[PDB]
DNA sequence: CCGCAGATTTTTGCGAAATCTTTGCAGCCAGAATATAATGTGTGCATGACGGCGAATACCC
């Protein structure tokens, strides 16, 4: 819930580029929650890097 | 008007290949796996008929 702006940020970038932007944001969404499911600190890394390429992949 | 020849009919035989399932192959394809920097924002709003009409809140008397 609180990293869905990163979703919409990200995705409103492609609405320009055709397809509805709410199912970019629910896709978005789907792969946010399988990033933090992934998600680690022991890697060292931010979360929001981590979670930009499977927002991207979704 | 009848028996054989031309034409037509009867019968046995071999090659050919195609099809159905199985096996090996290659192009297609799906999910699983990895850790680059990026979170209150974009956005399309495109816009000058005309008549009828009930529904939905407002407001005077």
């Amino acid at each position: 819930e609180a990293n869905l702006r990163l979703v919409i940020s990200i995705a409103k970038k492609y609405t320009n580029r055709g397809l509805q932007f709410l199912d970019l944001i629910q896709e978005g969404n789907i792969g946010l929650m399988k990033a933090v499911d992934k998600f680690e600190y022991r890697r060292g890394y931010k979360f929001s890097t981590y979670a930009t390429w499977w927002i991207r992949q979704a």
